[PDB]
């Protein structure tokens, strides 16, 4: 119990977090069950164990996803400290300040490791600055401003306290964890309680429950209670007790308080699921969670144009590869509706629901898809949404139009916090149905220099008004055919085209974007002293899947194929939208 050091470690993508876990562990003698000698996946397990003399060190991975701060809060309420890596040269870099604040907030000592000390033109020195400034920045207490500084070289495998007079090897590092990362606070006499922080799957067991053992003691095929943070509860056999040992599971016959721990047989573990013995059911408190806050319709595609350009098409062929997904995409869900061919799909953001899209077109379907949209929710009697907390990292020259587009978003401004340094970091509360489309106009407003991370928080109150409306309406093709460029000429007077001359077109297929905030039902098939010479036209608008689902309405669907991107009405004829209004 006080040999375990459970420490998360947090390092900028370049700076070599994978090569120092990876020398640790060499030296260390840990049993090394992969195949890599020296090089010259490259990304960490989520939980790596060294075993060094007669201690343990957990290694946890900081997740790196932006709109994953929920993971990054359960990371650090299962730690004990965290490792800052920053490079000798770089220095700490804005992109890793957002997991540094939440090891801060959760009251996380820091032990700083400044590697690649030995690389041309290293300032190590210079670095130690910059490390004090932000942990300042970050309202560090006085017991998080007294921290160790340990010098790396994992190329040459040597580390020191001191950079000018570094030791034979990496002892100093595992000495200051062990020295300065307090022991697992646990009772292991006390009944089996266990938290669920991380879930994983594997064909061979299904669902993997993660979690730090709170107290207690837990061995396979024992019996147990499981409590959600709904207070329901469910009893359950434990199947395997699974322990880490380097970069591995190893099947293990018990497994004790303080220790990090994958379990399976246990069913649909959900985030914060506490495992209990059947005695003393008691509930630990409930973690953030990465809720899937944003939703669209996965729909067969109806179209007349359905089955002419991609293999997988029909209703079952959707399903089971969205239900395939889900296994191994734990944040996603599906859900069935009254509609057979029709399937909601919740996930963390926008981009979740695209990337999956982008990857189903290239395998060869075919769908349509209903616009990004919250779940509206009714509960204690009244319609809440989702609510999340937005940090955005800008340079100070955008700060300006930033908070004035999150002002039009219903965002509320919760700190404003300059480093000093050319960078300024924004605090809001904005609901999620607010958030849907901007991560792609704040790109644009800070030209790609910034970063927007994303927690989510509650359900509150509906925020009133509408966000993002559209204020062009569009042009709709009233026939099914061959799209002509005489009749196109006329039509790009009245609005901007998304295809030219020779494009199969169907009535109710959306075809341009009017300039005025009216829809039209227009002829694309066949055309209309002096004249207007000649017939060019301005080559046509071609569409990203990510711009499509951006573009769209409520009355509006994005056809998905392989080799296609087409926006069309629900109700494909001008009589059918007459007949809704
Ligand atoms: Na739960
Ligand atoms: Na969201």
């Amino acid at each position: 119990i006080e040999n375990l050091r459970n420490i998360a470690i947090i390092a900028h993508v370049d700076h070599g977090k994978t090569t120092l876990v990876d020398k640790l562990l060499q030296q260390s003698g840990t049993f090394d069950a992969r195949a890599e000698t020296q090089e010259r996946i490259t990304i960490l397990a989520k939980n790596t164990a060294i075993k060094w003399n007669d201690y343990r060190i957990n290694i946890v991975d900081t997740p790196g996803h932006a709109d994953f701060g929920g993971e990054v809060e359960r990371v650090m309420s299962m730690v004990d400290s965290v490792l800052l890596v920053v490079d000798a040269f770089d220095g700490p870099m804005p992109q890793t300040r957002f997991v540094t604040k939440k090891a801060f907030a959760h009251g996380l000592k820091p032990i700083v490791v400044i590697n690649k000390v030995d690389r041309p033109g290293a300032r190590p020195d210079w670095v130690v600055d910059q490390v004090f400034d932000l942990f300042v920045n970050l309202d560090a207490t006085d017991e998080q401003l007294d921290f160790p500084i340990i010098y790396a070289s994992a190329l040459n495998g040597i580390a020191g306290l001191d950079h000018e007079d570094m030791a034979e090897d990496m002892t100093p590092l595992y000495q200051a964890i062990v020295d300065h990362v307090p022991a697992p606070d646990v009772d292991l006499d006390g009944p089996l309680q266990m938290q669920i922080s991380q879930l994983d799957y594997n064909n061979y067991v299904g669902v993997i429950g993660i979690g730090r053992i709170k107290r207690g003691k837990v061995k396979p095929n024992q019996q147990v209670t499981i409590i959600d943070s709904e207070g329901k509860t469910r009893n359950a056999k434990v199947g395997k007790v699974l322990t880490h040992l380097g970069l591995e599971r190893i099947d293990s016959n018990i497994a004790e308080a303080g220790d990090i721990i994958a379990i399976t047989g246990l069913g649909e573990l959900n985030i914060s699921d506490t495992i209990c013995d059947p005695q003393n059911v008691e509930a630990l408190p409930a973690l953030s969670v990465d809720e899937p806050t944003v939703s669209m319709f996965f729909c067969v595609n109806t179209s007349p144009f359905c089955g002419k350009e991609g293999k997988f098409v029909t209703s079952r062929q959707i399903l089971d590869r969205l239900n395939k997904e889900l296994v191994h995409n734990v944040a996603l869900r599906v859900e069935e509706t009254e509609d057979a061919d029709a399937f909601r799909v919740s996930g963390r953001g926008e981009l979740h629901l695209s990337v999956l899209i982008e990857n189903m077109r290239r395998e060869g379907f075919e769908l349509a898809v209903s616009r990004p949209k919250v779940i509206f929710r009714e509960i204690d009697g009244r319609k809440q949404e989702p609510y999340e907390n937005v940090t955005l990292d800008v340079e100070e020259q955008h700060q300006g139009s930033v908070m004035q587009a999150l002002g039009e978003r219903k965002g509320d401004l919760k700190n404003m916090n300059p480093d000093g340094k050319g960078r300024v970091r924004l605090d809001y509360v904005i609901p999620s149905r607010g958030l849907i489309g901007f991560r792609s106009e704040f790109m644009t407003m800070t030209s790609g220099t910034g970063l927007l991370y994303s927690t989510f928080s509650h359900y509150d109150d509906i925020r009133p008004g509408e966000v993002g409306q559209r204020q062009n309406g569009v042009l709709i093709s009233n026939g099914q055919g061959k799209a002509v460029a005489f009749a196109l000429f006329g039509l790009q007077d009245r609005g901007k085209l998304f295809l030219g001359h020779g494009a199969e077109v169907y009535e109710g297929q959306i075809i341009g974007i009017h300039s005025r905030s009216n829809d039209l039902t227009v002829n694309c098939l066949t055309g209309k002293s002096g004249t207007d010479e000649a017939v060019i036209l301005v080559p046509p608008i071609k569409m990203s899947l990510e711009q499509a689902l951006e573009f769209i309405d409520d009355d509006e669907l994005v056809e998905v194929t392989p080799t296609s991107i087409r926006i069309r009405k629900r109700h494909l004829t001008e009589n059918d939208r007459r007949r809704a209004n």
